[PDB]
């Protein structure tokens, strides 16, 4: 399986492991995973994480030739399991000083789900990006402003958590992937930049 390739100890994940628009796996609803987790599912969570670190540190990003990213779902890897990893860095201030906490969210989540949400919608102002997609796709991708979610980590401990702003978008986009939904499915068909009143635009 694709899975055996990805878990070899010496294998680092890169762009050639990411499948593309049209691979039929991108559109399936992913299988739930069970605990305690198999060695491969544990390992895959870390490789996935390690990839997002690698993809965000300026020189590996260069050695491995990666595009910057803040989340990755197992479907993008030809593996149809409910495993997403998220990694959203905080920024430096104007004086160059690193922030307090490195990340606003660093987690590999098993079986993630949205359990409730806000009635208000939000959309990133710069639109959304995807590694399985090589088209420029303009427009606002409309998501819930605020989400509550549960998920398990790799020890099987269950987590409940509320998110807003940008972290909320990113988890939402990753969860969609494990249900076969692509982002452009939430861009308005007639006008891509239509703004329903009250839609929150994050800049
Ligand atoms: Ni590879
Ligand atoms: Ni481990
Ligand atoms: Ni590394
Ligand atoms: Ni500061
Ligand atoms: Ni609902
Ligand atoms: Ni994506
Ligand atoms: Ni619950
Ligand atoms: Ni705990």
């Amino acid at each position: 399986a694709a899975i055996d390739k990805l878990v070899k100890a010496s294998h680092l994940i890169d762009m050639n492991d990411i499948i593309r628009e049209g691979n039929p796996t991108l559109r399936k609803v992913a299988e739930e995973v069970t605990f305690p987790l198999s060695e491969k599912e544990e390992i895959l969570g870390e490789k996935m994480m390690q990839f997002l670190k690698h993809s965000q540190d300026p020189i590996m990003a260069e050695k491995l030739g990666l595009r910057g990213g803040v989340g990755l779902a197992a479907p993008q890897l030809d593996i149809s399991k409910r495993i997403i990893a998220v990694l959203v860095p905080n920024v430096e201030d104007a004086q160059g000083n690193p922030p307090k906490e490195a990340y606003s969210l660093q987690e590999v989540m098993y079986n993630p789900k949205v359990v409730s949400h806000s009635v208000q919608d939000a959309a990133l102002s710069d639109g959304e990006g995807c590694l399985s997609v090589d088209r420029e796709v303009p427009g606002y991708v409309v998501r819930h402003a605020r989400v509550t979610i549960e998920y398990f980590d790799k020890t099987g401990e269950k987590h409940r958590l509320k998110l807003k702003g940008y972290n909320s978008i990113v988890v939402q986009h990753e969860i969609d992937h494990i249900d076969g939904i692509m982002f452009y499915d939430r861009i308005n068909e007639k006008n891509p930049f239509a703004v329903k009143e009250g839609l929150l635009i994050l800049e």
